[PDB]
DNA sequence: GCGCTGAGGAGGTTTCTCTGTTAAGCGA
DNA sequence: CGCTTAACAGAGAAACCTCCTCAGCGCT
């Protein structure tokens, strides 16, 4: 407790799906920390807000798409509750700069739009693969980050067959270091693919990798919370039907 | 009354996620 | 051969990040 390990889960989850933003408001400035998910996670925004004790929740539907936000902008609530979290549990991607800049500005009582210095994320990495795996909270943080950015899919090759394939995938923009640390923490061997938009994309599909993914969510000191838990659990079940997996990996159903 | 504020509402954009397809590993 | 994985990657929804107007509130 204090900032009990579930607080790491959070910074992970925000790092992937959230954002620390200071925005114009005429003469004035707003400081948002917001997360904005698909409507599918209504249940979890309220979880996060329950955990945190702050922020306003809103719903939004643009064209066919229903979305939900938790948004924290009260600057007294940022100072007292949010900053000791990300100070306690700092982020691990290069978003850290977003936070640092933001904290700094907030703490200097910058209220006027024209006072605000021009900012732009350092492209330089702020961190080393090594410092990452060695990061005591990291265990916890990785559940959070997987809530946001991980993807447990199973799918069938070939279109015209019974043969399934059971996968885990995660990705970052300008996240070669971060992706590499995860990839190394879980003892993968596959290529981290690097795409046209500098997206660094991890994907594994073997039995031994998967045996490991499963291993990790199972041993990790915090559970998934949102739609992801659901996603995980169905995939588990799924894995019990494909033979290569079912025969090497302890496959519980009490997650 | 004045200056500042968070909530509310919205636009602009792109980073993912999720599900493959093709070809090559490999146990045998 | 035949079960298994590795590399590549489209596409478009689920994120990411912004700016504005408004009432209310606590100052002097
Ligand atoms: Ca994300
Ligand atoms: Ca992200
Ligand atoms: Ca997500």
């Amino acid at each position: 407790s204090h900032m009990d390990l579930t607080y790491a889960y959070l910074v992970g989850l925000f790092e992937g799906d959230g954002y620390f933003s200071i925005t114009k408001k005429g003469k004035y400035l707003t400081y948002e920390l917001g997360i904005e998910l698909s409507i599918k996670d209504v249940q979890l925004i309220y979880k996060i807000k329950d955990i945190l004790g702050v922020g306003k929740v809103s719903f939004r539907k643009r064209n066919e798409i229903e979305m939900v936000s938790l948004r924290i902008r009260d600057k007294n609530h940022l100072k007292n509750f949010i900053l000791p979290i990300f100070d306690k549990y700092p982020m691990l991607s290069n978003k850290q700069y977003d936070y640092l800049r933001f904290k700094d500005a907030l703490l200097s009582n910058i209220i006027y739009s024209d006072d605000l210095p021009e900012y732009a994320r350092s492209n330089e990495s702020i961190n080393s693969v090594d410092s990452i795996i060695n990061t005591s909270y990291f265990s916890a943080w990785l559940v959070g980050f997987i809530e946001a950015e991980g993807c447990f899919s199973t799918y069938k090759l070939n279109k015209d067959d019974d043969y399934l394939i059971a996968s885990f995938d995660i990705a970052q923009k300008d996240g070669d270091i971060l992706i590499s640390a995860i990839h190394k923490y879980l003892s993968f061997t596959t290529k981290i693919y690097l795409d046209k938009t500098n997206c660094s994309r991890l994907k594994v599909t073997g039995v031994r990798s998967v045996k490991n993914v499963v291993k990790f969510i199972q041993g990790a000191p915090v559970k998934l919370l949102g739609n992801k838990k659901l996603q995980y659990k169905l995939w588990i079940k799924q894995l019990r039907k494909i033979s290569r997996y079912s025969e090497k990996i302890q496959l519980p159903s009490n997650y």
